[PDB]
């Protein structure tokens, strides 16, 4: 269905074939190749025999890639600093799972400018879909770096496309990495990621997929899309888009593994943790071919799709010449070490980038990794705090990722607190599940359902091997599924008046953006739906961003009519009035805002921002808004935070906030293109979540705080008056609330 002929293929003698095993199309220079180069059609050929002629570390390979694209003489790329693994710019995914997620939805739609075009990036990426594979297959990670060159071809502005992408890829592999040209295949296989899809190549070499080259030209299909949708790859329905995006992904770890030829990718990437762990646990060397064969055979073996690891192990057992029991005995301590090594690295990135362990979203996933790793350490017989293993990653990685050093105290404390609380969680959970298990076998069935085992973790915090040893006392039957953690992880993703009657009306001019001190204005009545009056312009603030609506009056024919509620539907502002019959279309009215109410809201709104700057400085840079609500008399600010705020801390925060009020710092706002705002201020802009639009309204307190914000603010901090913190309290794991009052 997709034509993927290129200039390079045509000019350089590449032959399109159909793989004799999987039937997929692939391109090769090798006249005797009949298979695509992808397991199980081909096998890993580089283990014990590096396919790249010189060895590379992570730092070397990453820089090799970045520099190649950056300094390219024909297609120079702008080097872009990696994004946090927490996608502050979007509300639809939990974690960055690919480099392209940095540029969705805003860059791809054309709502944001690309940071550079074309660009090159090495993006730390996290995926939980293969978590049970980690340590088991020799190749799977939860945390990895996807190196990428991206080009955003908006209509009318071509950058580069399919021809140049295959050439750049081939040039990097053959000229920079000295890989054998005829061993490289381009397998046609459509791809998708984070809302978009298109035709793609898998670039295969010595049995390993070393890159994916995706030509994104489709977007997630809207509900009830007509005749021509295209079904691709996982997600089904898509429709064409005008913008064509080059979406590449080169696995840093895989390329390093290709250069090392070690039994597992973990030995090539995580030796600095794997080897101390071996030594600490006193794990003796085992037969090297056990690891090698397992990795090789695992190339052909998925487990997250079918529960057949048992057969992978029967295969590697026969190959090695031992039984499955003695195989399990030998390899198990290594699987445990590999998982610990990987999980502690994932956590280093996650917590450094602002993930707070909790029972929700990405915090839920961090907590999952922490608990799994602690349980792995116990099975190894290793009595070491997890924070000590996390510390080994900070030590190794902080020179490339300075943020790890800067956040180290907080990262290690978060790990320590999670561990020390988990011991408590495990006592209470063990009894509650013992009672439930005893009650289930008392009257009903003595079998543990897979869903109840999932419920056991995410309700009582206990891992399935703990459940089974309590259960096999009375009321037996374990059956821990091979994909237990993959299923537990997927749990983290668990999810005024009318319209079309105001689609025809133009945008309400927002006079409150023109002057926050405007309290009176004249305007024309455009529409009266029920008791909602729509004006062409208004100084009435519509409820949003934690700030309640303005109230006041509209004066019509001398008569005063109360405005009791103000909302926004799309871009049209609606005013609730006590006497709608008084208002007719075309009528010009005088508006009067309840000023006491407005100014009290403004004091708490700007005061919230003053407080935010104080919170970040006292508590740490993981502090981020989880929620906000203002009233006339008080405000609340909810923040992601990992412990109770002590009374002394509260006073430190209060002193700092009031110091800034006393300094009377300027508070300013302006509209900026979103990528321009992001590159200048960072992702801290997105406190209240992510705001749509080509341009975002940025509210800045000089040298203190900056947020994308649509509220009414005071022009200086002195006008807030005293800030008095009344209360701190926990809302849930990972969320602390501060209640405060602003003004004399
Ligand atoms: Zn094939």
């Amino acid at each position: 269905e997709f034509i993927m002929k290129t200039r390079m293929f045509e000019e350089e003698g590449w032959i399109r074939k159909k793989c004799k095993v999987c039937g997929k199309p692939f391109w090769t220079l090798d006249p005797d190749r009949e298979t695509c180069g992808d397991p199980p059609c081909d096998e890993y050929q580089f283990i014990g025999k590096p396919g790249i002629p010189r060895k590379y570390t992570l730092d070397e390979m990453r820089e090799k890639f970045l520099r190649f694209f950056e300094k390219h003489e024909i297609y120079p790329h702008g080097r872009v600093k990696r994004y946090p693994v927490l996608p502050r710019w979007r509300d639809d995914v939990l974690l960055v799972g690919a480099s392209i997620m940095d540029f969705q939805p805003w860059v791809i739609s054309g709502e944001a400018d690309p940071p550079a075009n074309p660009l090159v990036i090495s993006q730390p990426s996290i995926r939980f879909t293969d978590i049970d594979n980690v340590g088991i297959t020799g190749r799977h990670f939860t945390i990895f770096e996807m190196m990428a060159h991206h080009a955003f071809n908006y209509p009318g502005k071509p950058i580069y496309w399919m021809d140049e992408t295959v050439e750049l890829a081939f040039e990097f592999f053959t000229k920079e990495l000295k890989m054998k040209p005829e061993d490289i295949t381009f397998k046609e296989n459509p791809w998708a990621g984070g809302g978009n899809a298109g035709p793609a190549f898998e670039v295969l070499y010595r049995g390993l997929e070393v890159a994916t080259l995706v030509f994104m030209q489709y977007k997630k299909a809207p509900e009830n899309a007509p005749q021509d949708q295209v079904v691709v790859i996982k997600g089904e329905k898509y429709i064409p888009m005008e913008t064509k995006v080059v979406d590449t992904g080169y696995g840093l770890e895989r390329l390093v593994w290709m250069s090392q030829g070690t039994p597992t990718a973990y030995d090539a990437v995580l030796g600095y943790v794997v080897e101390p762990l071996k030594k600490m646990a006193g794990i003796e060397k085992i037969d090297e071919k056990i690891l090698m064969e397992n990795s090789r055979l695992a190339g052909m073996f998925d487990i997250e799709d079918l529960g057949d690891l048992r057969y992978l192990r029967e295969q590697v057992a026969k190959r090695v010449g031992i039984t499955v029991e003695e195989l399990e005995k030998a390899i198990r301590p290594y699987e445990l070490i590999y998982a610990i090594a990987d999980h502690t690295k994932a956590l280093t990135f996650m917590l450094a980038d602002g993930v707070v362990p909790s029972n929700v979203k990405a915090g839920y996933l961090a907590r999952l990794l922490i608990r799994k790793s602690i349980r792995h350490l116990r099975e190894l017989g290793l009595e070491v705090p997890l924070s000590e293993i996390v510390a080994l990653h900070i030590k190794e990685l902080h020179k490339t990722f300075p943020e790890f050093k800067e956040m180290e105290d907080i990262i290690l404390e978060m790990i320590e607190l999670e561990e020390k609380k988990y011991a408590e969680t495990l006592r209470r959970g063990s009894d509650l599940v013992r009672r439930e298990i005893a009650k289930l076998k008392k009257k009903g069935i003595k079998e543990i359902p897979v869903e109840k085992l999932v419920t056991f973790y995410e309700s009582h915090g206990l891992t399935p091997e703990i459940v089974k040893e309590i259960a096999e006392k009375e009321g037996v039957k374990v059956n821990i599924p091979d994909n237990f953690y993959s299923m537990v992880a997927k749990e983290a993703e668990r999810t005024l008046v009318d319209f079309e009657l105001l689609k025809d009306l133009p945008d309400t001019r927002r006079l409150y953006y023109e002057d926050p001190f405007m309290k009176e204005f004249d305007a024309k009545v455009l529409r009266v739906i029920k008791d909602w009056v729509i004006l062409d312009a208004t100084a009435f603030y519509p409820e949003g961003g934690g700030q309640p609506y303005d109230t006041g009056v509209l004066i019509v024919n001398g008569r005063e009519v109360k405005v009791t509620n103000v909302q926004k539907v799309g871009k049209v502002i609606i005013h609730k009035v006590e006497d709608p019959g008084a208002f007719k279309e075309g009528m010009i009215v005088h508006g009067k805002i309840d000023w006491k109410r407005r100014i009290q809201h403004m004091r708490h709104h700007t005061g919230t921002h003053v407080l935010m700057g104080a919170l970040v400085r006292v508590l740490g840079r993981h502090v981020w808004q989880a929620g906000s609500q203002l009233t006339t008399d008080w405000a609340r600010l909810d923040i992601s935070h990992y412990k109770r705020i002590s009374e002394e801390e509260l006073k430190e925060i209060e002193m700092l906030a009031n110091r800034i009020v006393m300094e009377d710092r300027k508070v300013t706002w302006e509209w900026l293109p979103r990528t321009t705002a992001e590159q200048k201020y960072g992702f801290r802009l997105y406190q209240g979540g992510v705001v749509p639009g080509r341009e975002i309204r940025v509210v800045k307190i000089e040298d203190w705080d900056v947020q994308a914000c649509g509220g009414t603010h005071l022009p200086s901090t002195g006008l807030v008056g005293p800030i008095k913190i009344l209360r701190t309290e926990r809302i849930q794991d990972g969320v602390e609330r501060i209640i405060f009052a602003c003004g004399e």
